[PDB]
This record gives structure tokens, sequence and C-alpha cells, in this order.
């Protein structure tokens, strides 16, 4: 129950974001980046993404 991304949360393009607005986002990436983590689960994989945010 994502809520937040919901269907209508498409509308969002009907707001035109801006541009920094989606730069931000490199934070929340961060967080599912150390997430990915998971993927690493088989061998290793993803956890060499991590490596980017070090």
């Amino acid at each position: 129950r994502i809520y937040k991304g919901v269907i209508q949360a498409i509308q969002k393009s009907d707001e035109g974001h801006p541009f920094r607005a989606y730069l931000e986002s490199e934070v929340a990436i961060s967080e599912e980046l150390v997430q990915k983590y998971s993927n690493s689960a088989l061998g290793h994989v993803n956890c060499t993404i991590k490596e980017l945010r070090r």
C-alpha cells in the first residue's frame, strides 16, 4: 500500500516537475541502494552498486 506511489501519483507528470526535485531523489535511491544489498544474497551483484554510496 505504497499509497504515496499510487496510480494517481502519475498526475505528477501534469505538475510538470521542475528538475532539482528529481535530483533530491538521489537521497531516496541512496536508501534503496543500500537495500539493494538484498540482491547480493545471490552471491553478490547489487552489492557492487552499493559501492557507489560508499
